[PDB]
């Protein structure tokens, strides 16, 4: 029993942490065979940072520009080259600690765990969910730039997240391992604010079968309400919309529990106007958004 | 910037988890140089779980009654003893993989990261902490018995509970590496309950710290309160009383924040007495007491 925010194992991605310097510009880097991943903008010089054009950049540079550091061990460059905000060092050994892994975009509301890296040495793990305006509550301080975000599935590593900067409300943008962004950012060292945000619904309704399975039952009632009139309420206290999809997806905890997904969304209901009166769920205050279905079934019985 | 449940890197602790059988019995076990640790429980049989005698348990058996699992290598016992309630397999293959380790017990209020294991295959890390009462609120299923929580400093690996058993209201209960039960508890499937709990204010000051450190002030006041009018009102919210040594080990806190100790203290009054009325502080709705003074510098 208990439910706690549980992340991946990070052994196997801690493998593969390096860092990776240029200049004297100096980030994390991701090993995987031949290669090292990492945030392009270690390119560039603090005068760079402000406004780049990494193309112009990259050309002026060469293979030995490149230090990249596998705790002690020099690796040596053979190759540069970028894909959209990510650079990659072909360099002349293969990481033997790679591990089977593949690159995978996720989708907001989706969890994945983040290992915090600095200069190359993992220094711890956590849970985070992608937020539906496409950026991450993570926890980063200076020289985090180029961590990672992954999930494991039997023994395989979906890496989905690299670190690039962080937001003036202290949240945190990044890529997938394409080089691809997250939401509506550059990188590029100038003010840029996170969209309007909305709380992932599925999840609460998720985290509160959790918290049937594991013994609070106060939130319960017996009222029921459409989906409709649910979503009504929902948009009033900015909830993201519920599908009939997401009902799917949480059949088989309505089924483990007995209590209709509809039932749940009445005390949701419940719950969001009622406030909780000094009460908890699960340990906590608040309605709890960053609890896939996914994350319920495997950390629940 | 940010504040989360952060845990150690795992990977260290991943590389010596293994799969103990006995009989039917089977459960996770910790194999460093030519040894695995693990709860003696395994040698009970259903039958003897109930009011066993490990003893006499431990006398009937053989090293051949030990079957020890790594991946699809049968590691193969060589010697056996009890360490307590700590069952010691040595075995002929020292673990390539053991770290820098140490066994290290722990006070009531400390945090650790826990590896849930399950048949050997270690499947998930979170951060708990010792409660006041010798329990954890962790997330153990059917199976895990034999994890282990532990910390890391300078890659040497704190190893500092093992758990045991879940208890009637969800709570887990271990020991430390050498067997010895944190808070009153036996190895023995009959209802145990967990005793009084208490909330850590140490801890609490430390969190409100890490506030302040990231930008949130709101819970702040000018009032200010003596260590004793302050230990009266949380008595009374069922909060651990206020030591000299916790005033000090807030003090790296209170001076790259500005806010006196006692400042804290007349903040944590007035947030006992009033509640949060719909507020927050970094991103919670009640008042955390998981983050020791330690965690706080370490993550801000
Ligand atoms: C607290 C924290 C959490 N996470 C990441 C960070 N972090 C960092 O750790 N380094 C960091 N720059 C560096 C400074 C270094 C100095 N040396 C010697 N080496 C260095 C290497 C790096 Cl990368 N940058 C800024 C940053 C990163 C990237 Cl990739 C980018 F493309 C644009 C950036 O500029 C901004 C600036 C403002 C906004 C806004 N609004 C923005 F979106 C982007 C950052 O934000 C900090
Ligand atoms: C959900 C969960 C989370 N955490 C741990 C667990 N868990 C488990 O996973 N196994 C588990 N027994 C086993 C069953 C097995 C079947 N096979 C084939 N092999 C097995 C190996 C084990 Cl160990 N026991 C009970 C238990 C463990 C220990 Cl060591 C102990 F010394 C006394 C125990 O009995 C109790 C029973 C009740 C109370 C009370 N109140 C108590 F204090 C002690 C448990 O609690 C379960």
């Amino acid at each position: 029993s208990g439910f706690r925010k549980m992340a991946f194992p990070s052994g196997k991605v801690e493998g593969c942490m390096v860092q990776v310097t240029c200049g004297t510009t100096t980030l994390n880097g991701l090993w995987l065979d031949d290669v090292v991943y990492c945030p392009r903008h270690v390119i560039c010089t603090s005068e760079d940072m402000l406004n780049p054009n990494y193309e112009d950049l990259l050309i002026r540079k060469s293979n030995h520009n490149f230090l990249v550091q596998a705790g002690n061990v020099q690796l040596r460059v053979i190759g540069h080259s970028m894909q959209n905000c990510v650079l990659k060092l072909k360099v002349d050994t293969a990481n033997p600690k790679t591990p089977k892994y593949k690159f995978v975009r996720i989708q907001p509301g989706q969890t994945f765990s983040v290992l915090a890296c600095y200069n190359g040495s993992p220094s711890g793990v956590y849970q985070c969910a992608m937020r539906p305006n496409f950026t991450i509550k993570g926890s980063f301080l200076n020289g985090s730039c180029g961590s990672v975000g992954f999930n494991i599935d039997y023994d395989c590593v979906s890496f989905c997240y690299m670190h690039h900067m962080e937001l003036p409300t202290g949240v945190h943008a990044g890529t997938d391992l394409e080089g691809n962004f997250y939401g509506p950012f550059v990188d590029r060292q100038t003010a840029q604010a996170a969209g309007t945000d909305t709380t992932i619904t599925v999840n609460v309704l998720a985290w509160l079968y959790a918290a049937v399975i594991n013994g609070d039952r106060w939130f319960l009632n017996r009222f029921t309400t459409t989906l409709n009139d649910f979503n009504l309420v929902a948009m009033k206290y900015n909830y993201e919309p519920l599908t009939q999809d997401h009902v799917d997806i949480l059949g088989p905890l309505s089924a483990q529990t007995g209590i209709a997904v509809l039932d749940m969304c009445a005390s949701l209901k419940e719950l969001l106007q009622n406030g909780m009166n000094g009460r908890t769920i699960l340990g906590s205050a608040l309605l709890e958004d960053e609890f896939t279905p996914f994350d319920v079934v495997r950390q629940c019985s």
